[PDB]
């Protein structure tokens, strides 16, 4: 019964919604460890990681749920059932950060008088260029053989 | 001030999208893993760390503008403050989000994914609790 269809349902809508909770509570948790280790809380910084390991289990296994129950990958709409399929939501999302995304942040920030954000925008959408031509990189390595 | 601008917006999408990008590279690192693509799951590592990297800034840039956590809309100045995000973001989840979820898999069809989710509000009830028993060591 793993195979059962989502498509179209509120379930699909809620397992996109968990994965995206899930992945910030992670991010959340191992910032926040930072600062207990700074300040000298060693079991506290210890608790916010082993908690952390806890939230990247739950995001997993929501992917795990979307891939079975024939959804797409909750940051690109791509499927993401083989790894080819994996790399080209990488792809497809790194693409829409360097070509849209981060540019577009950019430009806001400078707009809206933040300039060191905006250079910080501009840094990260290199940065996703980079990577995008990377895994593009792969991709043909994959596809190739 | 960004309190209430459209860069505090991107700086709390952009925090999402960089902490799904983390998940989802590591994810895809485990199929690699498993079909024996050592450089491409190193790969995806490495761009990995480079996500963390960029979701921290972005909370670095919340932080500092006092803008509150993306996930709870709750402040993250200090440690307690950490502390007391973790603990709304986990309550929200056990006592609402995931019984809702599991309510609607169950309505749905899904018992298999209903499970899932009452398990996970589980965890998220004693995750509050150890968080809970960290505020009190912290505020007393
Ligand atoms: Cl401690
Ligand atoms: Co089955
Ligand atoms: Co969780
Ligand atoms: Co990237
Ligand atoms: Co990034
Ligand atoms: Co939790």
């Amino acid at each position: 019964g793993h195979m059962k269809d989502l498509k179209g349902t509120k379930t699909a809508e809620n397992l996109k919604q968990g994965f995206i909770g899930e992945s910030m509570a992670n991010r959340r948790y191992l910032y926040f460890a930072k600062r207990a280790d700074e300040e000298g809380y060693p079991e506290i910084a210890g608790l916010l990681r082993s908690i952390a390991e806890g939230e990247t289990a739950h995001a997993f296994g929501h992917l795990d749920f979307i891939r079975q129950g024939g959804l797409t990958d909750p940051a690109t709409d791509k499927p993401i059932g083989t790894l080819e399929q994996m790399i080209e939501s990488a792809i497809a999302g790194e693409t829409y950060e360097w070509t849209q995304m981060y540019p577009g942040f950019a430009k806001v920030a400078r707009e809206e008088g933040f300039p060191e954000v905006a250079e910080w925008f501009e840094t990260l959408a290199r940065a996703e260029k980079s990577h995008a031509e990377k895994f593009q990189n792969v991709l043909k390595q994959l596809k190739g053989g």
